[PDB]
Formats: structure tokens, sequence, C-alpha cells
């Protein structure tokens, strides 16, 4: 049918014209910045020296500068030519040509790409070219040319493409063909005239329901991941060169930015000529910064803080010279939504979100691509969802028609959607030759409005204008409540569990000292008191390990060193030197100060004796038994009983063995225990297991009310040995049947089942959380503290943590070495339902005792008239600027009670203020609605 | 391709002959008993004439009865050949060959049928068949043959049709093709020599991974339908009889039977000739009685006792000569299943269930049509489940291999299920050529086994007997929790309430004087007291109405109006009778007696004053504004907002149109007050719509502690004019954001979802309920009561109860006339959260006070020593013969608290005893196990 005769033909087989130069070429390395190197240059005869041919290398951290001094061949024969230079692209670098040091060029886009001399000024000038090993050896020649002769090579290269894509059925696809016919008849036999005649004649061959196909060119960058943060701070001015350069050769292109810190990096690197570049840049158009957020991050593991810092000191930048924005959320690479978003989005000015994963398109009581998110708060989030195609459909893509079938049968509205760019990687590229992209697409449909028209440089801005219009505002709409279901790929997600017990304690460490170090205002005077520029650069350097990528520890071991080096570390080390520091001034009134805060036995017979409860476990079995309230008359029997499965999938998602037997840690044990007292009891049972490791937990709580509490305290500590490529959890069933499962998300409680949902793939069901998880008829029930583990699972009512996890992937730390863990099993009751809540999240504060001398009095209880035990206040902080303090409370329990709010202060007044710690206008409400954010600010 | 050659030729075109006898030959019809019209045939001249022609009709409810008497035509040349009488088949109506009265023979099989007429004795017989009228004329010749040439032409119509079924690909389908080939050569030019020869080369070319397909011959019958329960009862002799003609004619084949009661009905109209009949039948092979149920109804609606007697009075036929039975239980037409099923089912000695609708196939955390059922109990059932064909699948099925490759898919397993017979009728047929389909099916395929091997005449018994042994006893399987979700065609379930408020107060009625009747044994002996005989016969009219599709009310206008009839109304006058007679001699110990059942204001300024809550409607809008908790703190918006939207289907599903906006019934009301008083409040206001239709709800509560009551009492009162196809509900949207609706389920509370399962189809979501439905998040909520009523819908979380529905239907009684309807809104709370439930179900009672003569003291609390509120006795009765009492009780409060159970009697003993009323030997829990039926039996 001649399908292989015109499609593979001509697509194999003045004008291209290929010079060498071998002389007047420099080479550089550097075994032991730019500004350093110029001044090393012209000076003496140093490590600079002629090269001339290719230079072979071998795996190295080094970088390889390179120097090349081209001059301009004749006059005007060759001027006219297309001036070239083809470089071979290695891990990283940068490309520059410096007088003295006016520019800086694109280096990170894919191994094919071109470099154009300017053919405005006629002289002699320089190269600078560094190349990042990790070796790849550079190819580079200099390359002359015609433009007219290449544009119909690519055209029609782009045309046969688009002629399979085409239906065949369609008359389209034979015309095509056809179209692919003619050219090549001119086209063979070697003749410049016929081609520039030909590529005029296949123009007018090209040129003889209302809807529109768009995209955006971005870059998705991780600034941290198995190449380093210092090694990508060079990769991220790759980015923004590669758009200067376009932007003269094609306008209407469109770029943004999830990063606000990104701008930063710029302005700290760039400082002189660049911070000039990026306002006619930006303030015109073709620039546009999506969420004006400081770091791309997953929303589960850490607190609503974190989020509000990354919104707050991401909208510093507008206080600079900046400010042309967008109202859309994007998290591509973040793995899972919370359900707070929709709250969180309205108050920081920002009306629309974007969602890579985690969707399906068939009725699933659910449309579409396009939504209309409603939350659990009640409030709803309008979000623009790309197909299934994520956004590595546009990414580097010359194939035209592919893709643009499969993007329309997800999708409704009036229009599909595209994201141009590339999301894996030290940053995306963005092609030069986008400009003939669309043109040859108009080429292909017609102009003027009847079938849809092409068009690459409109703005979401403008997209959201057309969604005001032809769709209603809406009552019932696409709905899904609570957060989103798809393959998680947790993964690493609770492996390495180490990088999070130095997070998680610096998390709660960083949150500790924030508004109390603000109470000390009346004591010492000057500014009053605050580390306002103190404490403003200790969240700058905490949010940089925050990141999608980086938090759950997946990335390459020279970064997983970074993590655990004072980047985490000195955090700590820094606020628990500031925690000693302003107490010397302060704590001076305290004689003896306990400092929290808040606002208002036998072994044969196998018993520790107490009154509030008993958990028993079996002579020599090493599993406990009775866990039972007499109270209440819950007996359980299956309780503590340690699982190891091992794991066959890398470090993105999980993927056990087909019917694998998981191993029990029961054996021979032998029973002790540690100390003996009312105040303290631990009883001690060793486990063991093939290959001889010792797994050992530890048993601590307080009996009643001589010891009070009302929750055990169980934490494991385990070396890890031998054996790799396994994954260990411990089992806790309940016994019990519900329908439902408790759990308490970021700010606030989302309401879970016991089973997934029927469009459910993945066989292992696992699912990641803050502290704690209940499963409660509201009568009774069982609630499970834990510390350092974010994940656990639903099994049929067996609650499952996950203790470690060991990927085949290329890290040899996330196998050994030890680990330290901590959780709990609770009792739980009707009357303590409220109670387990507040018993939970918090309880990773750690006693810390220290004394001055002795003059003044100690006891001041300073909050004023709220009391609600339903609500639960995370941060209060003080502004950028004054030094306004803001006040931030979310309610505990929700769904069915409306909490009366009754907070206020004294001295001062209070006025309710947004997420982005902006001025509000409704007052302060005297009810809370439930699963509500109320966030308030507070003046002189 | 020769496609349409072979296949419609030869398909469409001694041996057999048509011989017409006309006289002889009489006619009978009643315009105004087989035993009956015999003495009515020889006596004088009577309305039995002769026709000898064919007899048109007219539109009767009028039986013609039909004689025939024919003489065997010579001697032998016409006895070899093969007697056959073919007739038209009608609505209904028997067949017989009476000598006086022996036989009874099937009719109510298809249109198509053949009658053999007996070759072994040589003589002059009768023949009595009767046709029912709904009309439709007889067509009736005396048919004459032969055997080996009609066999072949079926062989060769079932030949071509698998031919079709079979993969083109496949060379099976080439070589049936040249099968069908040589076949028609010899049978066009009109040989019988070489038709017979034939066919004998056809078998020559017939014969030359473990699996198993097999079948059971049933008929579902539905007792009430669109032709009545005494019309019917004729219908069901056709089954038994066609059947036993089969057994001489065929071997091994099965027979199954939903109904105990089918068992009754024969032996009462046949008591003589036919009691013997069924003890060979039965106890050697070839019948096998399913679930020994009493009848086959929907689960959801009425309660447990109703699930008791038809297992417990349909085992009293394993009394008599029978007991040959199954472990399965059947309800195919049944829509719906209740969550305590595996829980029943297990007690009840029947370990298998069978499941029609309710399923996919897909991955919905779910492998399979195979299921482990495991109820919300913690129970689990072994369930086997027919594909997406259902029943209808081997319903009169010729088609041998055509479905066959469609019950491959679902099922896995070892083997596939058919279901041979039609559920849709007055009664299933059974064909007679099913011998030759099992036999030219094992033409097909050869003997032995390599290849699925085809019997027809294994029965479940041995088919159970092959699950146990290839899968797993297993711990994870299949598993879904609750009940099942599919299209349910609700339909009438909600539409013609009158019958519900007929049948749910004589539920309640007849649930009420069953154990209280037992109190008095006592007082004066005889037996003691009880109406054993007396209530044994009570249940056995009132279960009658019970049935699938008798209670919703789907059904003709003839039956419809017998449901209205004294069969529902005599058993509340019969029960009103004796509860005024067991009376007399009791309640004479009493001089005035309050007999109850347990076990110890403004108008302007538009408020009613009282402590306990506030609910408000606003001025000329009509619609309840602000409902609100002081303590609580809860405040509502959007109440009781009556709403209308039509329907365009039928009676069977619920088909909205297409974005139909619902009219509200707002207008401009007048205000009104019932009574003044603060015992009595009742505050009026009006409702109209177009085409002016009177709607009117009451408004009924008492105060706190003068009336005290915590909840209000709100009844519905509207009378149906003028437009018809509507659909009327009231709205209660709690405006409050939960993601779970608490609703109580038959013994017990299920838990399900604020949304559906991503797998629903159905845009409209309605579910049936018992009494209450609550949404709760432990701490508060809102409850709602109702009556009469059994749908709701869950709306995102705005209660919808539905008042009436009127179907298009060819019902006119569903559309016009009177309702009464009551329900009720109850505030909620964690302290009042198991109160709600305890104040919800039943309300239902019925204040009532009578007083006699004074000598006594009528004050006694007989209950001993057991006091659980989270537990709820439903049902305590006695035993048929002795008359030992039984006590069956189930937790209403589950799956978070584990009841302590206390509960025993005095001055006798107590065992523990199944659904079922049978002695089981473990004795009373201490303890009960959340979700569970705790059923216990009480023995002097």
């Amino acid at each position: 049918x001649x399908x292989x005769x015109x499609x593979x033909x001509x697509x194999x087989x003045k004008r291209i014209s290929l010079d060498h130069d071998h002389v007047k070429v420099w080479w550089y390395q550097v075994s032991f910045s730019w500004k350093s190197i110029i001044e090393r240059d012209k000076k003496g005869e140093l490590e600079f020296r002629e090269a001339n041919i290719n230079q072979p290398f071998g795996p190295s951290w080094s970088t390889t500068w390179f120097k090349v001094k081209i001059s301009l061949p004749e006059d005007w024969v060759k001027s006219n030519e297309q001036l070239l230079f083809q470089w071979d692209c290695s891990n990283e670098g940068i490309v520059i040509d410096p007088k003295t040091l006016i520019p800086v060029t694109a280096f990170s886009g894919g191994e094919r790409t071109e470099y154009v001399l300017p053919k405005t000024s006629d002289g002699k000038h320089f190269f600078y070219i560094e190349a990042g090993n990790n070796d790849d050896n550079r190819f580079f020649h200099l390359r002359k040319a015609d433009l007219d002769a290449r544009a119909l090579y690519i055209d029609f290269w782009m045309l046969g493409d688009a002629a399979r894509e085409l239906p065949g059925d369609s008359w389209q696809k034979h015309q095509a063909r056809q179209l692919g016919n003619a050219v090549m008849n001119l086209f063979d036999p070697n003749d410049r005239s016929s081609v520039r005649k030909c590529r005029e004649l296949l123009q007018r061959e090209y040129f003889d329901v209302l809807t529109n196909v768009y995209g955006i060119g971005n870059c998705h960058i991780d600034t941290a991941w198995l190449w380093p943060f210092a090694e990508t701070r060079r990769k991220i001015v790759r980015s923004w060169s590669s758009q200067c350069t376009l932007m003269d050769r094609f306008p209407e292109y469109k770029f943004v930015a999830s990063q606000a810190q990104q701008f930063k990096w710029l302005l700290e690197d760039h400082p002189e000529f660049f911070n000039k570049v990026l306002i006619p840049k930006i303030q015109q158009s073709q620039f546009f910064a999506v969420g004006g957020t400081w770091v791309e991050n997953d929303t589960n593991i850490p607190s609503g803080e974190s989020l509000a810092r990354q919104f707050f000191f991401g909208q510093r930048f507008f206080l600079k010279h900046f400010g042309l924005k967008s109202k859309i959320f994007w998290l591509p690479d973040t793995f899972g939504y919370s359900s707070q978003m929709p709250q969180l989005c309205r108050l920081s000015g920002i009306d629309k979100f974007l969602t890579q994963k985690l969707s399906w398109n068939n009725i699933n009581s659910f449309p579409h691509s396009t939504f209309n998110w409603a939350g659990i708060d009640g409030s709803q989030l309008l979000t623009h969802m790309p197909p299934g195609n994520t956004y590595t459909a546009d990414s580097h893509f010359g194939d035209v028609l592919r893709t643009a079938k499969q993007n329309k049968t997800p999708e409704y509205y009036g229009s599909g959607l595209m994201l141009y760019g590339k999301g894996d990687g030290g940053g995306g590229p963005t092609e030069e030759m986008l400009q003939k992209m669309r043109r040859i697409r108009s080429m292909n449909n017609r102009n003027g409005n009847v079938i849809p028209k092409l068009q690459v440089g409109i703005t979401v801005d403008e997209f959201y204008d057309d969604i005001l219009k032809r769709t209603n505002q809406g009552h019932d709409l696409p709905t899904w409540s609570g957060e989103l279901y798809f393959e998680f790929h947790r993964g690493t997600y609770t492996s390495q569990a180490q990088t999070k017990k130095l997070m998680r304690l610096s998390e709660i460490k960083l949150h500790d000292l924030e508004w109390i170090a603000a109470k000390t205002s009346v004591l010492y005077p000057d500014s009053y008191k605050y580390p306002s520029k103190q404490i403003n650069e200790l969240w700058e350097n905490v949010l940089l390990c925050q990141f999608h990528d980086v938090l759950p520890g997946s990335c390459i071991e020279m970064v997983y060193k970074y993590e655990a080096v004072p980047m985490l570390h000195n955090v700590v080390k820094e606020c628990t030197s500031l925690i000693d520091k302003t107490v010397q001034f302060l704590q001076s009134q305290s004689k003896a100060d306990l400092v929290e805060m808040r606002t208002l036995g036998y072994d044969d017979y196998i018993v520790l004796a107490n009154g509030k409860l008993k958990v028993i476990i079996c002579k020599k079995t090493g599993v406990i038994t009775s866990i039972t309230d007499e109270t209440l008359g819950v007996e359980y029997l299956d309780f503590v009983i340690y699982d190891d499965k091992p794991l066959g999938w890398q470090a993105w998602d999980t993927e056990l063995y087909s019917v694998n037997q998981y191993k029990y840690v029961t054996k021979p044990k032998k029973v002790q225990v540690s100390c003996n007292t009312k105040e303290k009891c631990a009883v001690e049972v060793i486990f063991q297991i093939s290959e001889k490791c010792k797994i050992k937990s530890v048993i601590s709580l307080n009996a009643t009310a001589d010891a009070k509490l009302s929750k055990v305290d169980i934490s494991t500590t385990v070396e890890n040995w031998d054996a790799r490529n396994k994954f260990l959890k411990v089992e806790f069933p309940v016994n019990i049947r519900n329908d439902f499962a408790s759990y308490e998300t970021q700010f606030g409680i989302t309401k879970r089942p016991t089973h997934y949902n029927t469009s459910w793939d993945v066989a292992k069901f696992e699912v990641c959380h803050h502290k704690f998880a209940d499963y409660s008829e509201y009568s009774k029930g069982v609630s499970i503290l834990n510390d350092c583990k974010y994940g656990f699972s639903t099994h049929g009512n067996l609650m499952r943590l996950s203790l470690l996890r060991s990927p085949k992937a290329p890290d040899a730390h996330a196998d050994m070495g030890t680990h330290e863990i901590k959780y709990a099993i609770y009792p739980h009751r009707g009357a303590l339902s409220s109670d387990t809540v507040k018993l939970a999240h918090e309880f990773n504060y750690c006693f810390k005792y220290k004394l001055p001398k002795d003059i003044g009095m100690n006891f001041d209880d300073i909050i004023s008239i709220s009391g609600d035990e339903n609500v639960i206040l995370s941060n209060i902080k003080r502004g950028e600027d004054e030094q306004s303090i803001v006040v931030r409370v979310y309610e505990s329990l929700g769904g069915e009670s409306f909490a009366s709010l009754n907070t206020t202060l004294n001295l001062k007044r209070i006025e309710k203020v947004d997420n982005l710690e902006m001025k509000v206008y409704n007052r302060i409400p005297i009810k809370l609605r439930p699963f509500e954010i109320a966030s308030f600010r507070l003046y002189f």
C-alpha cells in the first residue's frame, strides 16, 4: 500500500556546510565561578591549554571548561549563511560569550541544540563553556549554512509524521501521503533550485465546531535530586537563558515557574545585569509565576506552617519589583493532596489548582478531567487537570497530531490542555523550533474560526476567563470529597525513617520557638522582642529540604548525606542554641521553672497490676493475647505482632512478590524486666529471626489516678543487618467490625473507609498519616499513636504501622544501620473520643528543664478567654515589616459540632486575616464552622 | 464466503403426518375444579358441546374447557408412528387424561409443546383441557408421525446454530460448515432412505484443561403477579407435571424449588394420589428443595421475624415425609440483600447463597463471580453467583454454544454455572428436548476427561464438594462488606405507600401479640396459655403478600385490589379482635391499666417558646430557616422543604428527565395554628402548586422536663389530584460535612458513606431504609424518623424522604387518591447518640387503653436482670409442638463496644438456639459480639 515507501524514504536519505577550525581553541579543567575564571584566563599560562581535538575523560565530580575563539570566515559570503556551533550536552554546565561578561546562555537543553552567532556585529568574540561530569565527552565543531532548505526538511519531517497519526480512513491521510509524494520528487536528485521551489509548491498544497488547542512551555526543576543543589543551582540559570534568546527569535511564547525562590537564586548569582533583565521580561508579557510559592512539596507529611511560609515568604518577592502572577496552583510531581487545600487556596488569593496524577477516566461519580474540587470543609476549588498523558505529552514534542487525539478524550470543556517541557531532570528544555511548530500546525489547518484554532501564545489567565463563560456557575458539578487516590508510589515515604526522625524533630523544634518568642515582647524593649530577622533566616534553610522529591528521601547517595548534614542538623543545633540563649535574660524571673506550652506486677503469673487496663503477652509465644476493658467490656485476641515481608521493587513504587509468606518474628523468647518501680515499668521480651538480628521495642506508660497518664508508649530500636530488600511492619489487629477509619489529616480529621475504592489497582493498600489513626463507632475503638513513621494500612481492620523499608534502588544507605522508632496503643471510649485526638498529635514534645538565679515570680497564664476543646491552635507568629503578629486556629473535631468561638485578647484589637497574612476586613467569628481554619492578626 | 448459503438454506426449506378428526370433540366454557366438572360431563346435555372447528373468543376472566375423544387409527401401522396432539398455549389452564381421574399433566410451558399418547395400552381415552383467558384462541389438531427423521432435523438445526457461535478463525467453524454441507446434500431431494442414512453418516462425522459445564432445570414462580394467586395456584401444578412426564422420558434431570409452601399447595389441591407421587420423586434423586423457605421476599423492608418464620415454618415440611435438601439459598428476583444474611444462613443450617444481580466484572477490589461473603457481623458466607447473563441465559435455550463463552469470562473456579428455565411468568417451562441437548453436546465434544465434560445431571451438593477441594479454605479471599450495589430498580418500593401503611401497621401488629401471649401462661392453665394453633394460622395469610414482587406493590390492578382486600385488612381486624379478646379474662386483674411493652408561643414574632430547641419558619416564605442548638452551637439554614419532580419511567426502574427543574411548593402561604395549650402545639402553614392541590403536613412534639419528649413528630396528609407521573420528596439539608451516613438496617446498623461507589451507573441515588437515618461525627448530627416511607437519599448531605411516587406503569391506582404520611426530625448529641436509635424504630407504637371490673393488682415487671441499652430484643416466641419458647436478641450499637450479656431468667433453664429454633448445645454467652444476633430457647 506504499506505506513504507513514502514514510521511511525521504525521511532518511548556501546549503548546510561543515567547516573545521582546529586552532584558537582552548580547554580547561578543575580537578581541585565564571567571574573567577575570567581573571585566570589572559594572565600567564594556566591550566587553560590548546585542545583542537576531541577530549576523552573519566568519572569525576569535576567540571571541564572550554574556550573557542572564532574568526569570521571571509566577509560577505559566509555571513549570509547561518552561523552555528554544535556541542554535545554533558550532565551540566554553562555557556558564555562574555565581554567582559555581559551574557549568560542556555546549556541544559537536550543533547541536540543550537547556538546562534550574532550577524549584527562583525568581528571576533570569545566562548566560555563548562561541562559537568558524572564520563561524557563533548563533540565540538563549527557549523555554517540554508534556513529555507532546512525549513523544508523539518516541515516535511513533521508532515509525514502527521500523516501516520491521522486516521487512514480519512482522506487527509491519503492527502498527506500525496503531499509527501510530490515533495520527494524534486528532493531526491540533489537540486538546490528544485528544493527551494518545491518548498513553495508544498505551501500551495497546504493552504487552499468551536474548539481550542493551546500549550505553555514550562520547566519543572527539582532543587535536590540525584544531582545536588549547588550543581542544580547552575542548572536553573540555563532555564532562563533559553527563554531570553527565544524571545527575540519568537514572540508570544509563554513560560511559567513553580518556584518563587527561583527568582532569588538568579538574583543572588547574577545580581548586576540580570536584575534588569527580568523587569521588561516579566512585566510586559510571556512570563507568569504560578502560585507564588517558595517550595514545591508533599503536603501530607508537614504541618500547615510549612504551607503558610511558602505562600507568605514567596509573596515577599511581590514587595520587590515583580508581581505579574496567575491563579493556578501547580504540584505535578507531588504525591497526594491535602483536604485543606480548597480552604488554603481561596484565602491565599489563588483560585485554581493543577494535578497530574490521582485521577481516572470513566463514570466514577465523576465526569472528566476538568474538575471543581469541594473539600470536606465545604469550600469549593476550581482546578484544571491534565489528561492521563500527564506532563510528558508535550515534553520534547515534534510529533504534532500524535497526542492531540488522546488529549481530547479525557477532557470535554470547549478546549484541551497541553503542558510543554520535561519535568524530569536538572531542569526542562524549551525547543527553539516551537515557532515553526505553531506555524506548520497553522499550515495543515486553515485560519479564521470554524475548526479548532491553534494558538500557543494564550495565557492561563485568559483560559480561566473562558471557563467562567461557557460552563455554568454551578451547583451540581463534578464532585470528589477529600483527597484523590491512584497509584501513589509511596516508596521512600516510609523508607529511611532516619531522615524523617531528624526532620520531624526539627519540624516541631522550629515550630516551637515561634510564638512564645513574641511573648517576651514586654520584658526588654528595643524593637520589643522577637527574632524577626533571625527566625526568617531559619525558615530559609529548612524549607530547602522540604521539597516533594527531597523530603521523603528518594534521591542519590550523595545528596542523601547532605540531608543528614548540618542542613537538617544545624537547624536543631541553632534552635537549641537560641532556646538556651533567650532563656538567660528571660527565665531569670524563675527560681525553678517547668517549661511546657499549653493553654489551661509479676512475671510467672504474667501481669502488670494496675486499675486502668490490662495488656498481656502469653508465655513463650511473644504475642500479646488479651487487651480488655472491664468497664467497656471489649476483649481483644489477635496485639503488637511484628511482621516482615520482602520488597522486589525500586524506590518509586512498592511491589511485593506474588503470594509471599510474611515471616513472623516469633521465636524461643526469654522474659525480662527493665526496672522496678510504681513510677517506671518496662517488661522486656526478645525477638529474633533468621540471620540473627536484634529487634527491640520498649514498653512505657503511666498507671492512673504513682504514675499518671491514659496512654502507653512503645518505642522500637532496631539495628539492621544482613538481608536487604525487606519491609518491616507491626500489626495491631482490633478484632472489631467497622466500615470507617478515623484518621487525622493536616489541619483536621478526614473520614476514610476500611476498604479502598472499587477502582483501585495496586494490591497493597497503605495510607500516609501524621500522628494517629483510629477506628470508632463512637462508643469505643482503638487508637494508635506513632512517631517517625508516617505510613500505615487498613487490612480489614488490622492496624499495621511501617517501621522501616529497604528499596532495591541504587542507594546503599537505605539498607543497614540502626534506627530509633516510637509508637503507641490507646484505649478508646465515647467520652475519651475527643481525648484520644488531643493526646496524640503533640505528644512529640520533649521535656526540658533549666534554672537561673532567683528574682521574680514565674507563674503567668497569659491566654484570654477561649477554652475550646474541639479546636486546636497550630500556629501563631509575627509579620515581616509594626511587627504585627498573626493567630491561626483550626477545629480538631468537625463534621458534627459547630464550635462557638469566643477567642479574643486584651489591651489590643484583632481582625480576621487569611493564610497569606493579608488584611481582611469579615471580623472575628463568634462561631467556627466544622473543619474550618480560623486565622487572625494582632495589631498594637 | 458461502455463509448465508449453508446457514439459511436447509434450516428453512413414517415421516411427519397430519390427520384431522373433527367428530368426538367437545368444548366447554364457564361464564359464571376438575372434580366438579367430571360429574357434569356424562350426565344429560350440559354446556359441553360439539366444537370440531377453531373457536374464537373475546377478553374475559373466564376459563374454557376442552374435550377431545380420540380413537386409535387402524391397528399396527399408525401405532409405530409417534402419536402427538398440538395445542396453542393460552394464558393458563390444565390438561388431563382422567380415568376416573388419575393424572395431572403439564400446560404452562411455551406456545410450542408436545403431548404424548401412551402406546402401551390399546384403546380409547379422554382428554380434559381448560384455557385461561386474559383473547387467545387455541389451535388443536391431532399429529401422527419419524422419531429418527425429526431427530436429524433438530440435530442439524442445533448444528448450524453452533457453527455461527464458534469462532470463524478456528477450524471448527469451517468443519461445522462442511458438516452442514454433506447433510444438506441428501436432505434436499426428499428421500426418506437418504435422510435416515445421512443421519448415521453425520454421527460418524461427529465422533472421531479440566473444566465442567453443568446446569439445573428450574422454575421460578411468583405467587402473586399480574395474574392472581388463585389462578397461579393452577399454574404451579403444571410445573410438577412437566417433570413427572420428563422423568420416564429422560433420567438424571434436576429440578429445584424456591418455595417450601409449593409442596403444601400441591398437597392441598391434590391430596390423594399426588402425595404418594412426591415420595419416590424427591427421596431417590432428581429433586432438591432450595433453602427450605416458605416465602421468597425482599429482606430490606420487613423485620427478622418474617425471615424467622419462613425458615421455621418451611422446615415444618421436614417433619412430614420430605427432607432431601440443599445448602444453597436462592433469591434471584429479590432486589437488594441484608447484611445479617451471613449470620442468618449459618444458623439456619444453610451454607450457600445465590444472587442474580448486584455485581460487576472488573477489579473492584473483587475478583470474580464466585464469592465468599463476609458480613459486617464478621461471619463469612460462601455464595455462588451466576454471571451477568443472569437466569435468562439458559432459559428456553436451544442455542447451545452461544452463552457458553460469555459464561466463562466472569467466572474462574474450575467450572461455570448455568440456570435453566424462565423466572418471568406464571411459572417456568422445562423443555423435553433437553435429553438431546445433553447428547448432541456430547456429540460435538468427545468423551473421557481431557476437554470440559458436559453433564446436566450433577447436583449443586456435589458442586459444593468440588469448591471445598480445589480452592483453599482461605483467609484473604474475595471480600465485600455490607450489602451489594447495582441498578436496584427501586421503583414501586416508594410508590403506593398505602399498601405499606397497611402492611407496616400489620407488621408490628402481628409482631405485637406474639410474646406477651406467652406471659399469661400461668394465669389460666389448660395448655397453659398461648395461641399456638391460632397464631400459626395468622402467619400463614400474612407471609403470602410479603413476597418480593408483591410487597413493594409492583403488579397489575386486579391483584392490587387484593392487597387492600381483607388479606391485609382482616389480619389487623382479627388481631384487633384477639387483643380485645384475651384482655377480657386477663386484664380483669387491672382496675385502670396503661398497656405498653418495654423492659424498664407566638405568631407575628414567629416563635414557639420552650427550652429544648427552636425551629422557625420564615414569614411568607414557607421554608424553615433556623434549627439551632444553644448548648451545642450548631445553626442550620437551608429545613423541611418539599420538592416535586416528575418521573418518565415505568414501575420497575426510576428514570428522571434530563436536567428537569424540580418544582418547589412555595407559594403565597397563610399562617395558622391548630390548638392552644402547653400540652398540644401545632402551627399550620399552607402549601399549594399549579393545578391546585392541598399538600398538608402536621407539627407535633412534647416540650421538655407540660409535655415531655426529645423528638418532634411531623405527619403529612396529601390527597393527590390531576397531574400524574410525578415524584414527591421532602428535603432536610443538614448543612454539615460528613463522609459517613448512619443508617439502621435489619437487625443492626450498617455503615454507608455519603457518596455512592465509583462504579455506580444510574444518576439518581436513593437508599431503602427501615425507620431512621442519621449523620454523625459522634459529637453531633441530625436524626430523621419516618413512617410508611422506606426510601431516602444522600444528596451531598441533604436528607430527602420520599413521600409518594406515581409510575407510568399500567396501574391507575398508583396515581390519585389520599395518603397519610408521617415522619420526624431529631436533634443529635454524643450523649443522645445511643438515644436517637432507641427513640426511632419502635415509635410506631399506638396508644391503647381499656379497663375491666376491679379485682387484683395490675403492676408486675417480670423481666429478669439484663439491662443492656446497646442491645434490643426484636422477637421472643413459642415453638410448634412442650410449647417451649424462644428468645432472640440483637445488639443495636455495634462495631465499637463489646456488649456484656447478663441476660437470663428464673424458675427454668435456658440454652442458645439458632434462627431455625433448633437445639444448640454453646451456652448463653456472658458477652455479645458487636453486630451479633443472640437467640435462645426456654424450657420448663
